[PDB]
């Protein structure tokens, strides 16, 4: 099933933040020189940049514009995905990221 | 009502494309040096870069990822809006752009 955006994170990529989506944690990583972002299960368990996203959406984190003040890393994620710069470690992660993205909105 | 992202287009801004949303035409313009994009009613009636967006959405142009191949200018629009780089000529235009954005999705 279309393993095109499927790349493992590069040696020089750096951790930036995590998303806990339902209860599953996804680590987001950046390769600065390449201009690519990667979503993997690996993460740093002590980071300040953590975002709880849930299917029912009580904290409104699926609302990119409602929460502009607080959600900077999510809006970048969504940009990178739309501008073609997001990479996923696995097809499973990919299917999870897709599902996450499907319930986001620009309001 | 919050006239913050309300700026008229700059002297050096250039036309890039239009969106016909329901039947109303919006011209999108870029100021390259400032890194800002503007939505106004002005447009170039002979451009090739035209995108028909409709509330019921038959052509699927509200699906940023479904139509990745064809919708490059829309994905940039949505990026600019989320990264804080979109400006609107009027509050009316703004309310229209907001409404347009509300029915878009990342699928």
């Amino acid at each position: 099933d279309s393993q095109v955006f499927i790349e493992k994170r590069s040696k020089d990529s750096k951790f930036v933040f995590s998303i806990v989506y339902n209860g599953f944690t996804l680590g987001v990583w950046v390769d600065v020189n390449q201009g690519l972002m990667y979503i993997d299960t690996a993460h740093d368990p002590s980071t300040k940049n953590v975002y709880t996203l849930t299917t029912d959406d009580l904290n409104e984190n699926m609302m990119l514009i409602t929460n502009y003040k607080n959600n900077y890393h999510l809006r970048k994620l969504a940009s990178a995905f739309m501008n073609g710069y997001l990479r996923f470690d696995n097809q499973v992660i990919r299917n999870i990221a897709y599902e996450l993205f499907r319930k986001m909105r620009i309001q």
